[PDB]
């Protein structure tokens, strides 16, 4: 019964031109070795009943992108920066014919139905001055219901950088409906090019792949897995029950289990989990667009890859707590560097480092590589237009094997979108510890 259609597409460009002196904006090395995927993220408001809600959110867009102004620009290859030409940002309107509230418990079973709110029209990423580097589409519900999807490429920006890009753009449009007094914009800067270049990294970064982990027919699916909070405490006890880990996080738990039923299906000895550690607040360096690190934006992080090596044990053997100790002893020895280097190159060459050790272990026919992407502990419930928090936040299907981790709306539960090949899935969603979990 649900059909959506697109009622405008346009390129939104920022309030008023970029500057001449910031018509180039010259990457970073961090964002030469980003991963060169465009990704996505999905929040549904309720109903406004404001009469000009469309209207107010593409002017809010505007004075935001005047801000971040290089998301209205193109990427160029040659010079590995952002031509900040202003040409926009791709914005997509459509109108589909039932209420959100009977779309959202459907879609929260088979995010595939998310689909049609996810705009494409995407060209080739690295490379392609013609492909957008920000793409919205706001699907409004048959009675004011809003889906605002954003896909915003990773080459220019990271996760920091998309929620500081959406907080900027909730609260000038929460300003310009309900007063200008609820204001918080402090400025952000994307100059980080000025202390880590962009480089040629022939002599820095590891190449690699090998065949049998290069079998390419895949279809990768998504499902959605809710760790409550009971089930989460059951797991938090049944892992200080070893206490050779002290005080486990709710994340540190469910990547656990996650990262145990992935190692179970791989069908590989070993495997090598790697999530992204932002190094905004982690360090002590202070030369220019260091001296504000929550301003800086752009890619600002590092590769977090915890190795278990499976030796001479069975997989029958694994506990959860190995896990949470493999991957807080791999984050103690990440936080331990990242205190003792001096200059941001230095953090730049631990992320090369830890690139390097991913690349290793792409290239061994032994080792599965597993994507985890955490958003927990980030306020995207919070995340305030003008008229109410958000519904629902998620990440719709992906094309790559891949976690993300989410806050739930309220409470300290959390929910899982993972995404693998299909073959995979369907035994990995009988996994007895998660099955309880999956929306199904």
């Amino acid at each position: 019964i649900m059909e959506v259609q697109v009622v405008s597409k346009k390129m939104v460009k920022p309030s008023v031109p970029t500057p001449d002196h910031h018509k180039t904006c010259k990457l970073t090395a961090f964002d030469q070795i980003a991963p060169p995927d465009q990704v996505p993220i999905i929040y549904f408001y309720n109903s406004s009943n404001i009469h000009n809600i469309r209207e107010q959110l593409v002017k809010s867009l505007s004075e935001t992108l005047t801000k971040f102004y290089p998301l209205a620009g193109r990427f160029v290859q040659d010079g590995f920066y952002v031509d900040c030409n202003d040409e926009g940002v791709l914005y997509v309107e459509a109108e589909v014919n039932i209420p959100l509230n009977e779309f959202i418990g459907q879609a929260k079973k088979n995010i595939q139905l998310i689909n049609d709110l996810v705009p494409k029209k995407n060209f080739k990423d690295i490379h392609s001055y013609e492909n957008p580097i920000v793409g919205l589409q706001m699907s409004y519900f048959k009675c004011g219901g809003l889906a605002i999807c954003m896909y915003l490429s990773h080459v220019v920006a990271d996760g920091y950088t998309a929620a500081a890009f959406t907080k900027e753009w909730s609260n000038t449009t929460n300003g310009i409906i309900n007063g200008d007094q609820l204001v918080s914009s402090s400025p952000i800067n994307f100059e980080l090019a000025t202390l880590v270049p962009a480089r040629d990294l022939s002599t820095v970064i590891k190449p690699a792949v090998m065949p049998p982990s290069k079998i390419k027919e895949t279809k990768v699916v998504t499902r959605r897995f809710l760790f409550d909070e009971n089930a989460i405490s059951a797991f938090k006890d049944h892992v200080i029950k070893s206490e050779s880990v002290n005080r486990p996080t709710r994340v540190e738990v469910v990547t656990s289990v996650l990262w145990k039923a992935l190692i179970n299906q791989s069908k590989l000895p070993s495997s090598t989990l790697y999530f992204h550690l932002n190094f905004r607040g982690k360090t002590g360096i202070n030369t220019p667009p260091l001296d504000n690190h929550f301003s800086l934006c752009g890619n600002f992080y590092t590769q977090v890859p915890t190795r278990f090596r499976g030796g001479n044990q069975t997989k029958q053997d694994l506990e959860l707590h190995e896990l949470v100790k493999l991957l807080r002893g791999k984050l103690r020895n990440t936080l331990k560097n990242c205190s003792e280097i001096n200059t941001a190159d230095g953090l730049f060459l631990e992320a090369a480092s830890n690139f390097n050790i991913i690349q290793e272990d792409l290239e061994d026919e032994q080792v599965d590589v597993r994507i985890f992407t955490t958003l927990c502990r980030m306020p995207l419930y919070e995340t305030e237009f003008g008229w109410g928090k958000p519904e629902w936040v998620t990440i719709p299907e992906m094309h790559l094997e891949i976690v993300f981790l989410l806050d739930t709306k309220c409470g300290t539960g959390i929910e899982a979108l993972v995404s693998m090949d299909e073959a995979d899935m369907l035994q990995f969603e009988l996994d007895p510890t998660i099955s309880a979990f999956a929306s199904l």
